[PDB]
């Protein structure tokens, strides 16, 4: 499913992402935007290390979900990577919450540093009523 901007914003709020571990909703929106373009079925194979990024937040199979084909991988979210490709983003959110409970927080995603950190991210949630 390709979410509309404000549709996703309101969905994330309902799922308790606003301010989760100090991360504002606009930051999560900035992250989803750059990681997948708000697309839940987005996948990206990293030929360099044999891992794959899954879903709206592009969560990596090496540590977060299990896809069976990633060498020496772990499954911290305790989910099949397929759960991160559903239209219902509940599981992806629960896993994103797990990721940020690690010390790096939102910084775990390199894209967030590149496109969101120290930027005016208000644009991602404006007019959405959140
Ligand atoms: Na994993």
């Amino acid at each position: 499913k390709v979410f509309e901007r404000c549709e996703l914003a309101r969905t994330l709020k309902r799922l308790g992402m606003d301010g989760y571990r100090g991360i504002s909703l606009a930051n999560w929106m900035c992250l989803a935007k750059w990681e997948s373009g708000y697309n839940t079925r987005a996948t990206n194979y990293n030929a360099g290390d044999r891992s794959t990024d899954y879903g709206v937040f592009q969560i990596n199979s090496r540590y977060w979900c299990n896809d069976g084909k990633t060498p020496g991988a772990v499954n911290a979210c305790h989910l099949s990577c397929s759960a991160l490709l559903q239209d219902n983003i509940a599981d992806a959110v629960a896993c994103a919450k797990r990721v940020v409970r690690d010390p790096q927080g939102i910084r775990a995603w390199v894209a967030w540093r590149n496109r969101c950190q120290n930027r005016d991210v208000r644009q991602y949630v404006q007019g959405c009523g959140v």
